[PDB]
């Protein structure tokens, strides 16, 4: 315990110059799948104790252990801030966990998600069946392509909300960070329609939550809030999210009109409406930046 | 010299079995055993200087106001006008510090049983030491379950519990028999707010401290959470009880505070700390 010689083995260590002098390690099990597609490096393993988990260019993407925190945030923050959402675009594959999230919504009648890497749909569909049933719900429509594009296909004012479930600004997803995709994403919602996207950690990321909240500030005339959340696997454990709407009827993201939990899937595990509302108070080194 | 990455600290327990945050090392400042525990201090690459006892994080410069904030905010702008509190548990006296932002305080006791802690905290983080300065600190080298034990009975508005894991000096800390303790050293409508541990990881743990407290405690007893990224699964919880006496509302401060400004704690984040998962909110409120 004195000099950091000895390396114990068995474990994979999540480091990258996004989070520099850190890391999480998780202890591995077994190896399932190792391999490297057209965009990314694609790991799924059984983790000792997080369940199994997807790795994508050496990032932890998700485990089953905490996945529910990111995965009911992410959805429900937007969807129960709407009445009666009826069609959802998700940008940004994986298990499938946000698809079962999205189909708890009675009214919705179209869930689109768009992924590039058919290579990590497949591996998550065999590796996490008891969630990627999610992608079989026949309202569900899977296109393999870029989000950036699939929008220019998209007829504006279509959407009532777009969920941004990104990889990090390095690789694939650094696109989805930019101001072009925000305006995209506008153009699709219909008026009052919203927007959540993977927004990064206030205690690793300012400088780049600070020009996100500008770019979207900028774009988006109705709401533009920012709400955070615990998961134990994202890089300092904590994971945020931008909630925007776009000028039309008006939207209180921090007190939702219909909050899933208070009414086929498990009860939920993480959100409430309290908690729902409690995303948005941010520590005072950050509410201070972000307002 | 285990680590799980060449020439890093990795943070390894059986009380959070299979995970491991590590944190690139600059030097190590120093290394010694007490006669409770092992210390190091080290200076990080990223988090400023780390506090580490029996191989676990107790702080860093960079995330430790996300903890002193709130285990000394929670409790004390709860209570209406606090005088008299206890800090069970030394450290780098940030806890001192944040309590001392409190103007109506006359008087803070601290019992931590190791002065090597003390010493160790006094000598490689001076910059926050300087809370042990306040006129107002009286601190006790000693067993900190003893000190509870020799109290006057109803003397105390708050006490503090900020203290290492149950895994070493701080094991009876967790336990009922401590609590009773706190419980008889409080005035009526006296709080008490204790390193509580992880709902991700310790539910069983932290299921049991639950029930003790709603055994002893007949005012309010509730359990808070925030942030700290280098404590292990990225939060850390507290227990707030307060006794039989004025009514205490832990989710709305009565007593909200205003030398540098909070970096963490504000009125909006001091209700947002109750609102627990799903998960958690129905084992800890069954």
């Amino acid at each position: 315990p004195a000099c950091f010689s000895t390396v114990i083995p068995g474990w994979f260590s999540e480091m990258s110059p996004m989070w520099p002098g850190e890391a999480h390690s998780l202890k591995v099990e077994k190896v399932l799948f190792q391999g490297k597609s057209d965009y990314q490096d694609v790991i799924v393993f059984q983790s000792a104790t997080y369940g199994k988990v997807l790795v994508l260019d050496g990032v932890i993407q998700l485990t089953e252990r905490d996945e529910c925190a990111y995965q009911e945030m992410i959805t429900h923050l937007p969807l129960c801030s709407i009445p009666n959402p009826k069609k959802v675009l998700v940008i940004g594959g994986g298990d499938g966990g946000v698809l079962r999230e999205v189909a708890r919504h009675a009214s919705i009648e179209q869930i689109d998600m768009c992924e590039i890497d058919k290579m990590v749909v497949d591996v998550s569909k065999q590796f996490f069946p008891d969630v990627a049933i999610g992608y079989e719900d026949p309202r569900v429509n899977l296109v393999i392509g870029d989000g950036v594009a699939f929008l220019k296909n998209a007829a504006e004012g279509s959407y009532d909300a777009v969920i941004v479930d990104s990889s990090d600004p390095i690789g694939p997803a650094k696109e989805l960070f930019e101001k072009p995709f925000f305006q995209s994403v506008a153009r699709a919602l219909r008026p009052g329609g919203v927007v959540c996207t993977q927004a990064e950690s206030l205690w690793l990321h300012m400088d780049i939550i600070e020009d996100i909240v500008s770019n979207c500030r900028e774009i988006f005339k109705g709401s533009v809030n920012y709400a955070w959340t615990s998961v134990p696997t994202y890089p300092s454990g904590v994971i945020g999210f931008m909630l925007c709407s776009t000028e039309g009827p008006d939207v209180d993201f921090k007190h939702p009109l219909n909050p899933i939990d208070e009414s086929s899937n498990g009860p939920l595990k993480f959100y409430n409406a309290e908690i729902h509302s409690a995303a948005f108070c941010l520590p005072s080194f950050a509410k201070k930046v972000i307002e």
